[PDB]
């Protein structure tokens, strides 16, 4: 059994400048002599090549979906933009219906999402869309429920978003905003029921710390230290010192979040009729009318603004469709994406697929352990391996770009480097078994976690990703891009290609 592996290096990219460029700085022999002594070259893992408005970087929902998909696959930001753009926003049967129902019903409407530019889980001209539309239907009460972003943007940077927003709720005349929290607590994806529940019962039971002024409230945590992205679920409080709005019976909410990984927990939490990861109260809100921007979940029971498009004929469709057992591998902050992501949007496993879920460290951060769970993960890879089961293998390792989001130097480096120790041993075992490896990455971050002026720099990069395949004799294209790369695959496991896969064989 040859095995044919994409090895997934999570945030690592390849930039000159070599400021604050943890991939450039570590120290990473195997990575260096499989570049120097195989095959290589970059992918386009950004902008239009990746389907997303030109000049917006990468992320893992977007570099997963490409990588497996083997084609440009259209991204939601893009679509939801242009619809904004083309009016056709406004005319959208959801938003409209749940618009409908607070004023028919006389309750309140709600809007929840993460509050900066960053574009990979949302966008807050998205928001300020909803907020006109909201105005433009006659909508009463509209209350603002911000997840203060700092992973995609600047670490300290909600003060803008919240002014600009305030700017516009003045100007459309409607809005109000209830509720502040950190996409830490607001936005989790690894079953941290203890952070979600510090969400919820802020924006229901309208408990956290308590402010008049939204602008008070992040002054205050700064004060702390407590930046953006760990900022504690607050609430925004009248003059007669009641919260603005917490969330009741038969209200509407609009979750303006198009990326799922980090949507269906909360999402969970408001529209399971039997919850059981935590006790909502008594009290909880029922009837809601939960609208979600995309689709999150099956799971979720509420409604979808802009539909899901099936993804035919992806990697894992085509691998399990020759009869290929195929193997799906990461620890918890990137199982998401090496499986529903990968799967092009899939959650259901493919028959023939086999998927290993590694726990990531207990550590509320992970420049606190940059190793996380790498050695675990590459050990439980390399049983597989001796075992000769699988024809196909699909890993990542989130090191580079989990640690890297800390925006430090160091704790990357290191990050960094123990990817490259882990990465020889697999590739070494593969090569040893005659199989080869595709080592590549969705998009860049670690390649720069410092600012020019050394500040912490927690966001991606529009940097190339590197490719190399670890095979003798043959030569890679120069000017790919991820959706490349699942041709590439089928193409060394000489399988046909559909004709959905786009993408075009890096190997000439
Ligand atoms: O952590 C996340 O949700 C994003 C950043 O907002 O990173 P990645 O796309 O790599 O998952
Ligand atoms: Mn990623
Ligand atoms: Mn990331």
């Amino acid at each position: 059994k040859k095995p044919v592996a994409l090895i997934i290096l999570d945030g690592f990219a390849l930039r000159d400048e070599t400021y604050g460029n943890a991939v450039a700085q570590a120290n990473k022999p195997n990575f260096d002599r499989y570049w120097n002594e195989y095959p290589h070259t970059t992918l386009k893992a950004c902008g239009e090549a990746v389907g997303l408005p030109e000049g917006q970087m990468g992320n893992s929902e977007v570099g997963h979906l490409n990588i497996g998909a083997g084609r440009i696959v259209y991204q939601s930001l893009t679509r939801i933009n242009i619809a904004i753009r083309e009016g056709e926003f406004d005319r959208n049967e959801t938003f409209l219906a749940a618009m409908n129902h607070v004023k028919q019903h006389g309750t309140s409407l709600h809007l929840f999402g993460l509050l900066s530019d960053g574009g990979v889980h949302s966008h807050i001209h998205h928001l300020y869309a909803l907020l006109r539309l909201a105005a433009k239907e006659g909508v009463k009460r509209v209350y603002i429920h911000g997840f203060l972003d700092g992973r995609d943007v600047g670490p300290q940077t909600a003060p803008q978003y919240i002014k600009e927003l305030q700017e516009k709720i003045k100007e459309y005349g409607v809005g109000e905003i209830a509720t502040l929290s950190g996409r830490y607590y607001s936005m989790d994806r690894d079953k941290r029921w203890d952070r979600v529940e510090k969400a919820y019962r802020a924006m229901v039971y309208g408990e956290g710390p308590t402010y008049r002024d939204p602008l008070e409230c992040i002054e205050d945590s700064y004060k702390h230290g407590i930046y953006d992205e760990f900022v504690l679920p607050s609430v925004i409080v009248r003059e007669d010192g009641r919260p603005v709005a917490t969330i009741q019976d038969n209200d509407a909410i609009i979750f303006y979040n198009f990326r799922p990984d980090r949507a269906i927990q909360i999402s969970n939490t408001f529209t399971n009729e039997d919850f059981r990861e935590f006790d909502r109260g008594p009290k909880h809100p029922k009837h809601l009318f939960f609208v979600c921007l995309t689709h999150f979940s099956e799971t979720v029971a509420g409604y979808v603004a802009f539909k899901p498009t099936n993804l035919d004929n992806t990697i894992g469709e085509v691998l399990s469709q020759h009869g290929l057992r195929q193997l799906r591998i990461a620890e918890t902050e990137k199982y998401p994406h090496v499986t529903f992501f990968m799967s092009g949007g899939r959650e259901e496993e493919f028959p023939g697929e086999d998927r290993i879920l590694i726990n990531s460290p207990k550590v509320p951060t992970y420049d606190l352990k940059p190793e996380m769970s790498a050695y675990e993960v590459t050990d439980a890879l390399l049983k597989e391996i001796e075992a000769d089961k699988y024809d196909a293998i699909i890993l990542n390792y989130a090191n580079p770009d989990m640690v890297g989001h800390s925006g430090k130097l160091e704790p990357t480096i290191k990050a960094v480097e123990a990817v490259d120790e882990c990465l020889g041993k697999v590739v070494d075992a593969i090569l040893a078994k005659g199989g080869i490896a595709i080592i590549t990455a969705d998009h860049g971050n670690a390649d720069e976690v410092l600012t020019p002026d050394g500040k912490p720099q927690t966001a991606h990069t529009t940097n190339p990703v590197p490719v190399i395949v670890t095979k003798k004799g043959i030569k890679l294209r120069d000017g790919g891009i991820l959706g490349d790369l699942a041709p590439t695959m089928l193409d060394l496991l000489g399988l046909p290609q559909p004709k959905e896969m786009t993408g075009k064989s890096l190997i000439v």
